[PDB]
């Protein structure tokens, strides 16, 4: 990417959507495979889009649930212009 996070990231942009590992991000319209409460109608001025990694809960960083069993949710490496 040539953009990059917000610090928090919540809508920075919404181009990533996959973990910092190499775990797919689950869509936040997706209450499946994990039964999440942050969906785009509970979220939605934090912009819950597609499965990008977004920011809804409220974390460090962009942050998305992992299709696996293995881990629930996971952080994402966006860049950072303000480094």
């Amino acid at each position: 990417t040539y953009q990059c996070l917000k610090g928090t990231g919540e809508n920075y942009r919404g181009n990533v959507a996959v973990t910092v590992s190499g775990h797919t991000c689950q869509h936040w319209s997706a209450q499946t495979p994990h039964t999440h409460n942050r969906t785009p109608e509970n979220f939605p001025s934090k912009n819950l889009d597609e499965n990008y990694c977004r920011n809804p809960d409220g974390k460090r960083a962009p942050w998305c649930h992992t299709t696996n069993s293995q881990v629930r949710w996971e952080y994402c490496k966006i860049p950072s212009c303000d480094s």
